[PDB]
């Protein structure tokens, strides 16, 4: 009872050239604004539907009708993340297995344990920024990346990257960044066999070895003893099959966590810092809460949760630019979406989170303005209207940890510094598969409080 | 005595790679934002200084200290616009000659003369928008180009480009456009002799030929009309008694054609953008238009009384002045602002968009579209607002442009309600001028007839 | 029974294999590696490349196979339309134009074109006389000026005046660029990517350029009624015996484009190649120059005299054997059939004759296939049937074979009569490939023998 | 002064630099020489040089009392990872004459007898690889010559086993070297080396030097764990004026130097010979003839390698037509006049186009392009300085005897054991790094069924 909108198609190439930007997500957003809540996007070999209104999004988040689909994006990341929690299909050996082995390791009770090491990495950042000279500035995404990676490596696997002791990035991080870019780059390749991509292929494998070799370096330090993320993997057993996780799979989970945490949380903080320096009154409300609550030289686990405004900023940043901008679904059985669009079994849907988070119908007509005050009552927001961490059983396992980190770090930054948008930086959002601000720089004057 | 800041330089290429964007002006504004009111900009074989605070620009506008310089930009334009007014040196032969011959034709008294022909073109645009079907949209920069170009050919030269009767741009307009891109592109070539730049060198001569050709049919076909073109054929220099030679005239026509259509097309487009982005201001101007434009066709008198429409235009050109910069050189040794010593011949660049963002002058809300700043146009300090250049070398076409945009904007506001149906994000395309790219709207006609 | 096929790249088949600027030569190397036949697959199409006289002989059976419009020719049809070269044998305008024009390329017709042919030829000789001592000759560039001017004057009584220019006629640059675009579409897997927008639009403008002067020439003569006895009046006045009607204006415009392109592209390459092999084989140059001197006894050559340069004709034939400027033609099986007892073909299957490789079939030419020996052709009937097909086959064979040979023989004769040629650069053969073949950096210096015209 | 020197087409401030914007610079300089003759000026943005091609001028330029070895722009770029090694050092630099006198013993004819055995080891591995191929397959000639030449210099020279024949994608070191060498050539064409577009290139290059210094600098320690080899001569030899052995970092520069120069020159050299053999079947016959007659043991003897006279002649005739290191550079020690026609300021640069020298028609006769190895039957008939494939003077190629022995040995064994088919009718295509090798050259080989 409704023909679905579709953008300009270029011959046999369908809609693919339309996402021949350096900014595909943002290109999909611009399409969403022109065609409305749902549009078909077909490329050679695949077809999908992108949804942008909460009315259709809530139905797709009905777990009896739709199951998580591996988007072409995720299908290409699977070539180095394999059977990890992020890139495994729901119905498959290790998803449920790893899911129940690892879920205890991220429940609110796990956070109390990670808190000490999180603080460690957070002081290094504060000390680095403290120790900068006057004429210097801060490269925000890079230092957030230094932070996030160091924090997961210590909390999760008790491995010290020492990112703050390095100027050129780590070999691992560069391979991870190059691998993700390649996964993205395969989306626009109309035929991946063309010889033009031979060097691109050769490097892809060279970086997969670099990561896969290095992760086993993490494994060497232990069997050759501490309440940590890795221990649960080598040591937790399935209640039905009795076994632990395979050595090959434990690998993929590590790659997954390293990639997921360091990438998603880097954008998150950077965006929060971006929005703070652009909204100085919000900064004021957030900076004062920092001083009043963070009364110790270093924070305690209990003190973090009181930062009720710092948390609101983070959520409001994540509303506007969700660092994992999309998740994919398929129909378990034949169905009708919204009484208008019939779906055959196996058809793919794409939830375009940033555009869902821009539904005026839900948020009012100031969808675009950075106002953390929307979130004082998280309970007024309808169901499936704010889904930055996915949905259902395949929802983000790393939510409670990421939020702990972001709120922790942001608090200490606001407690210890004031930040000047000394360049009048125009937001430039880089798209690998995640989103991050690119070239964001600030200067920070230390408030002269000791640690 | 104050040492001047300079951004990052790359070996023998100096600051040249920093502008290896498709957006140099915008990249320079970014540099201005990091380095402050003035910075030195070095390229291979050249040096200039970019000024951004009203403190420095006011000095540089002393016609006793500084004269108009042909920036590297304009030096490349001189290859197809030659010694026309825009691309002339002040003291060269044809400038003051041509300037004093033509000023009468851009005086306020000529406007009453052009007004009919201007209305003619504007009715065409309005009828084009009325005749769209419901599902269709409007391509704003492209239709402003049809409008601005057709307007000057009819007012100036009684030539009908018929852009509204065409879907791919006119062959003249496209070569004229491609010539501008090459002038810009020559800015970025570290060595223009490289054979990679040979296909370009060939297209360039063909485009110069295309425009030079079209003009000469207009100019020769004349040898009964009181317009810019006969003023050129008949105007006489009071010292030598002769008109401009046919070559210089050709150069004036080319100059005007591009200069008007490029700046005025961008300008109207920016106004439409800022209006759809601030609907109260659209409301007030729409209300103001409806009350004043009370006849089926607007009159010359009524256009001076679209006082709010004019304020909008002033506020848009404040934000994005479609001709974004002018250049100056020091006539003799001096110090600029007590801090920066300058040798004779040293170059200055007025970065008009950054000047219009000097919080010191405009307040702390610079980035806001508020036409009410232009209630009292006398309230604004001198040398704070330079959209039309400066001095004797200031835009000779200010009235005509202002008259044009104001007439056109008003009729659109009287005749349509406009929908930003795509939530268009501003993307400003750079030739040498500025212009929004991909700006589209939907327009529902108010069914007022013409 | 299973046919060789070169290396395939995923869903892209063999197409990346000849993403060179020189496809024919890459195909010549596939044939060298894989032999008399190999399958060449592209997205959406399949063809078989044949190189042995054994298979070509069957492929020339007009009762079994007909002329196919190769993918290449399919793209040329975008501006050569319904011209003789790009017509299907069963299309309406083919047989029509064919029976109408054949007299205009006959031998009695050549006697008529000869003088205007001579006209362009003196223009070439004088330009070469009037050069100063230091300069060289840009050989392909001057052969192009000559061949184009000759077809325009002989065919259409139109003067391009190429010798009075440095920028080629505005038209020939389009005509050349259209050919390059036609060639360029061969390697584009996705023809729709927006990157080919400047290409596809420049293309449409170049077609506008060619049609303008061709429709001007065809209209300008439909007013002066002038009885030049040339291709153009023969097209305007000749009538089809079945419909009683002459060729439509749209179709004539296509034959002109066809003839301008066909003559200028094939013959200039041909002359260029002959001259290359001559300056590279000085003993052969001597014999031809001697025959040139002995026969060209008049201030300007006469038609009877041209018949008589038997050795330059053998040179020309030996040149077109090594590098046939039009390197391939295509056929399809009119019905299901088996080729050479090993390869069954369904009706409609496409075959491609790789003429350069055919002309190197050692079992036919002997063990010295690559040496330039014009003495192979002094007994022309000794050559087996379908062993030497530089002009195609059967009813679809080149209509301009005679006209071209006359031009080349005449022109080459005069060059040898009037100059001594020096390979002052030791030019290494570098063959540019558009749709036809021609050498690229070829230059020589020529000392005038001071014989007058 | 008498004679204004020719100069090819100039592109404004970019001079004639665009003339070598091929992937085949050397071949372009030949095409220019063929039209402008025995000498021409070649200008670049920051430099000017003169190319010599006639034996007449080259005989003068090889006067060691007037000219010395210059570092061409090319060799200046190799100096970034080969540093102070013999190939990239100035004569008056402190490590040249130092390293030169300690190493001459390791390449004297006397030294060869020792290298002979390990030379054979790698030589059989190659023969075994070819023997074990199935019939439908072919031989990728440059790749297998690169495998051999590198394994031989690495084994015979430093007792390190690369084991190239046990891998299909090339060694990381060799892939890094070739990419480092490619970067050196790639710079020659950049009139803007500061431009940001070259950041990934500058990055990768810096990573590639680390790769070489990694393995090589480990090898110097890995031996301190002493036999009689090139590395031992470097670790143990003493300079008589300061009495010191070579610098630890200088040795790293020599090893890198020797690995590259050998593997790049010798592999190219063998490949070219094989091309000429399969293209000249009668020469192939006579060459396999002597091979069959002399190579009478399951393994070659040192004496026997010397007793191949025609195989050596094919080698000489191969390097004549395509000398794998095609050029060397010189500077004027003082002001002087070249050929009585061209005056030179002190410090002016000369480039010898060895391929063009080796085509000087007045010297070799008019069949200069023909592959005729019998030109080398009487080597004393060849004029002094007409045939300089190994450079000139004290700066002459130190390894020419090692190289000739390897090429003679290997080429001999190939001719004994296989018959070769140009089964694809391969057209000669020259890959240019700084050195010259042929590309995509392939043959099929039918075994003569003979054991080792
Ligand atoms: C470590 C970590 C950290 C994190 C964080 C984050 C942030 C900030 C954001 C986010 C997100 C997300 N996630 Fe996240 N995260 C993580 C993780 C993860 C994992 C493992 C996963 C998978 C799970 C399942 O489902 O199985 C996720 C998950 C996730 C999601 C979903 C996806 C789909 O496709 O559905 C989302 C949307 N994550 N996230
Ligand atoms: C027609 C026309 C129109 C116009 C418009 C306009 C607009 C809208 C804006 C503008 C601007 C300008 N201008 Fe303009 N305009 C014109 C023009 C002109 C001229 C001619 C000139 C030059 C002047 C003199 O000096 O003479 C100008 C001018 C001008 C200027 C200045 C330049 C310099 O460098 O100095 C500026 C800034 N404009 N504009
Ligand atoms: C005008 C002219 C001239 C010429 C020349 C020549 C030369 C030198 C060479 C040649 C060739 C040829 N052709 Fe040549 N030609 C011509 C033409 C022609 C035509 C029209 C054709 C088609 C035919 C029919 O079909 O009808 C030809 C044709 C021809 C051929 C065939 C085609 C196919 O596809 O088969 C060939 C191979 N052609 N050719
Ligand atoms: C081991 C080795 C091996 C070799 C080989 C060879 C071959 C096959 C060829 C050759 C070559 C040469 N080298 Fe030689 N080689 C070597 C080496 C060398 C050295 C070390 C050098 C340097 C020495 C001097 O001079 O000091 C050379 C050296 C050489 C030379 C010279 C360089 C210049 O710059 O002068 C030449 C030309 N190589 N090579």
């Amino acid at each position: 009872i409704k023909e679905m909108p579709q953008p300009k198609t270029f011959g046999e190439l369908k809609n693919l050239p339309l996402l021949n930007t350096d900014k595909p997500v943002q290109a999909l957003m611009k399409i969403a604004d022109e065609l409305g809540e749902i549009f078909k996007f077909e490329a050679p070999g695949r077809v999908t539907r992108y949804l942008s209104s909460q009315r259709l999004i809530k139905e797709a988040c009905d777990e009896s009708r739709f199951d998580k689909n591996l988007s072409q994006a995720l299908k290409f990341v699977r070539d180095f993340a394999g059977d990890g929690l992020f890139t495994s299909w729901t119905h498959e050996k290790n998803w449920k297995k790893a899911h129940n082995i690892l879920l205890p390791s991220f429940s609110q009770q796990a956070m109390k344990g990670y808190h000490a090491m999180m603080v460690d990495i957070a002081v290094q950042l504060v000390q680095k920024w403290e120790r900068l000279n006057a004429d210097e500035h801060i490269e925000v995404p890079e230092d957030m990346t230094r932070l996030t990676l160091d924090t997961i490596g210590l909390c999760g696997f008790n491995y010290r990257f020492n990112s703050f002791y390095r100027d050129q990035p780590h070999p691992f991080i560069t391979s991870m960044v190059r691998a993700l870019d390649e996964a993205m780059n395969k989306l626009q390749r109309a035929n991946p066999d063309d010889p033009a991509y031979d060097e691109n292929k050769r490097q892809f494998q060279e970086d997969i070895k670099v990561m896969n070799d290095l992760v086993d370096k993490i494994i060497a330090d232990r069997k050759a003893q501490s309440d940590d993320l890795l221990t649960h993997m080598l040591n937790g057993k399935d209640p039905e099959t009795g076994e632990p996780l395979d050595d090959e799979n434990i690998r993929y989970q590590i790659i997954t966590f390293l990639i997921a945490f360091h990438e998603t949380v880097s954008g998150w903080l950077s965006f929060a810092l971006y929005f703070l320096v652009k909204n100085p009154h919000v900064l004021q409300k957030a900076a004062e809460e920092a001083a009043r609550v963070l009364v110790d030289p270093v924070p305690s686990y209990k003190q973090v949760k009181q930062l009720k405004y710092v948390g609101m900023v983070l959520n409001e940043a994540i509303r506007l630019w969700p660092t994992a901008p999309a998740f994919s679904l398929y129909a378990k059985e034949d169905t009708v979406l919204g009484g208008e669009y019939p779906l055959e079994k196996g058809d793919e849907l794409m939830v375009l989170i940033p555009q869902l988070h821009r539904d005026k119908t839900i948020w009012g007509d100031d969808v675009e303005e950075f106002r953390p005050e929307r979130f004082e009552n998280p309970s007024a927001i309808p169901q499936h209207a704010f889904k930055p961490f996915g949905n259902g059983q395949r929802a983000c396992i790393g939510q409670q940890m990421s939020l702990h980190e972001a709120t922790l770090v942001l608090g200490m930054m606001l407690k210890h510094f004031d930040f000047e948008d000394h360049t009048n930086y125009e937001l430039d959002i880089k798209e690998t598969l995640t989103l991050k601000p690119e070239g964001f720089v600030v200067k920070a004057k230390s408030k002269k409080i000791p640690l």
